[PDB]
């Protein structure tokens, strides 16, 4: 699995599970194009979000709904969504990380590339 | 000022200056209109981005090209920029501060509402 | 001032104000002797924690009190308080500010150094 | 492995590796007794780090040498170090990550609690 998320809550200490995924690669055009949508499971994750064969060089927007995960709580949400956009395999081939710890008025995300 | 920002550089300690901001309101198209254009001072702030009067009730995306602040620096950056999207004003007129803090491969982004 | 803090909730939104902040510096036996004491204000700032005259060379600990402000909002924190270690004004005089972001399970903290 | 640690360089985009971390439990007395030493491996973690055994109900301070991994890396690092002080197992036996990002003028840490 070449494309990893891990997303974590700030506010409850356990990984935020049921956070609507989107990853969108950007057109020759310069469009962005849905390639995948998943949702994160008990830990945090999702598995199989991209095949090898699909994730080829180019711009990529992952793309969250914090918004949902946060009315599902109960808490008020800032942010619409968290938005990650990012080159990859620009020099070889790699997996890739996007990690991502949400508050309701604060996010922080970290790219882990192996 | 209802719309300030400030960044930060957590390589070097200081307030990132000359990065530069764009901020879009959404039409209703979801498109995005371009509202405000700025590039951080000294201090990692830009002052009147927008004025209350074009500050309208909407979904407001703020649009900082960390790319080039990094490639400045001689460091390679991970992403191609950083977004930060919210509905603004849709209980009543606020004051906002977009925070952000930048590192090669990761940023944090954090934001302060007030009456 | 050369010691600033800034101290925001990221549950709220706003500045965390009220959170009691201690500054030690170590001495030589290993100790930790306290040279200031405040709380923050409506900003998340305390004015005039220390001067000048004595933020001298040596180990510095900003001491935060976040689990009594968590408390005081009713929500359970996990960490017993947040302390920041640093060196200060060992290549010259410069002014610090310690910037805190608190949830009730992290916190993330950014040094900014001026001259 | 009741308690573990998970460390990430955000300049570089890696796990931080070869951190050395102490693990301290507060006593009776209110002084720290050192539990554990340990290092972090090429994914940023210590296996072991401490048995279910030792791993008893109080306050624990987790230490991490940030400081030394700048120096390696040429970086100039602002902080001593970063210590993570929690009380553990005040109401039920858990299993705790402490997760530390690290920037030279930067660190966050998040607990995750299971
Ligand atoms: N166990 C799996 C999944 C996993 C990846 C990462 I990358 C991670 O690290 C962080 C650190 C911080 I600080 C965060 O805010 C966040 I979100 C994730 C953690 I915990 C777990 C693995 O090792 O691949
Ligand atoms: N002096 C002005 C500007 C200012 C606003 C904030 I909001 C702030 O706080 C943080 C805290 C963290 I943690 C960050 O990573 C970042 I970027 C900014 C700081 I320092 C300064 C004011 O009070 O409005």
């Amino acid at each position: 699995c070449p494309l990893m998320v891990k997303v974590l809550d700030a506010v409850r200490g356990v990984p935020a599970s049921n956070v609507a995924v989107k990853v969108f690669k950007q057109d020759e055009s310069g469009s962005w194009q849905q390639l995948s949508t998943g949702v994160t499971n008990e830990t945090g994750e999702i598995h199989n979000l991209i095949t090898e064969e699909a994730f080829t060089e180019g711009v990529y927007k992952v793309h969250f709904d914090t918004k949902t995960y946060w009315k599902s709580l109960g808490l008020t949400p800032f942010y619409e969504y968290a938005d990650v956009v990012f080159t990859a395999n620009d020099a070889g081939h790699r997996h890739y990380t996007i990690a991502l710890l949400l508050s309701p008025y604060s996010y922080s995300t970290t790219a882990v590339v192996s």
